[PDB]
């Protein structure tokens, strides 16, 4: 299925994932098309930060959904 990410620049990209990905999955998708890498990335979808170790279905992610990415870091 396809759900969108709202990026740092404010572009909403596309991602192609299934529900069982993990969010760290999903976030090396992210790095592959923006260059960013995980560690720093924090994704919030519905007011909740996304946990590694979960999925998108842990989250009721569903097709079309949009997350927003953030800095994970302090600066910024």
């Amino acid at each position: 299925m396809q759900i969108f990410v709202k990026t740092l620049t404010g572009k909403t990209i596309t991602l192609e994932v299934e529900p069982s990905d993990t969010i760290e999955n999903v976030k090396a998708k992210i790095q592959d098309k923006e260059g960013i890498p995980p560690d720093q990335q924090r994704l919030i979808f519905a007011g909740k930060q996304l946990e590694d170790g979960r999925t998108l279905s842990d989250y009721n992610i569903q097709k079309e959904s949009t997350l927003h990415l953030v800095l994970r870091l302090r600066g910024g």
